[PDB]
């Protein structure tokens, strides 16, 4: 199992513009296009992202290319973040994947916001962190996914995804 497979499981894959769990225009493998309620604005963004006139549809290869960029960006975003870097550096390989995932879904700013869970992660207090992560809007809005990430952090294994 790895980060790509893991996120592909959590986000799915759609070749047409769609609305996420929060109502935002998205496409491919969890690629957020815009927060604006306008479909046109979403279409413009998509064309701009792909480099062609898409008419709201992409191909699998195109989806994957956006995905690659997105993972890379997430990783890099974590590494440049003062609050995130240290955490990431302290973790093992599976848990790092859990952190990348959260960053992918919610942005660097959002995760940097889980201050208390981050501190617990650094102290390697697994069960406490899992309780703390649960007390969040994130967990209340997308509980199944959150559960998967939580287990991952708690156990340091890919059991939730097998
Ligand atoms: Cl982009
Ligand atoms: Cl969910």
């Amino acid at each position: 199992m790895n980060i790509f497979e893991m996120l592909r499981i959590d986000e799915g894959l759609r070749l047409k513009i769609y609305k996420d769990t929060e109502g935002y225009y998205t496409i491919g493998i969890g690629h957020l296009l815009t927060k604006s309620p306008s479909l046109n604005a979403a279409k413009s963004e998509l064309d701009k992202a792909i480099g062609r006139n898409t008419n709201g549809v992409i191909t699998k290869d195109e989806a994957e290319k956006l995905f690659n960029q997105d993972v890379d960006a997430a990783v890099r975003g974590i590494l440049r973040n003062a609050k995130l870097k240290p955490v990431y550096d302290s973790l093992d390989a599976v848990r790092r994947a859990a952190l990348i995932n959260m960053v992918f879904q919610m942005g660097e700013t959002g995760v940097a916001g889980f201050t208390n869970s981050l501190r617990m992660a650094q102290q390697k207090r697994w069960d406490e962190m899992a309780v703390n992560l649960a007390k969040s809007r994130w967990y209340n809005q997308t509980p199944n996914r959150a559960k998967r990430i939580i287990t991952t952090f708690r156990t340091g294994t890919w059991d939730a995804y097998k």
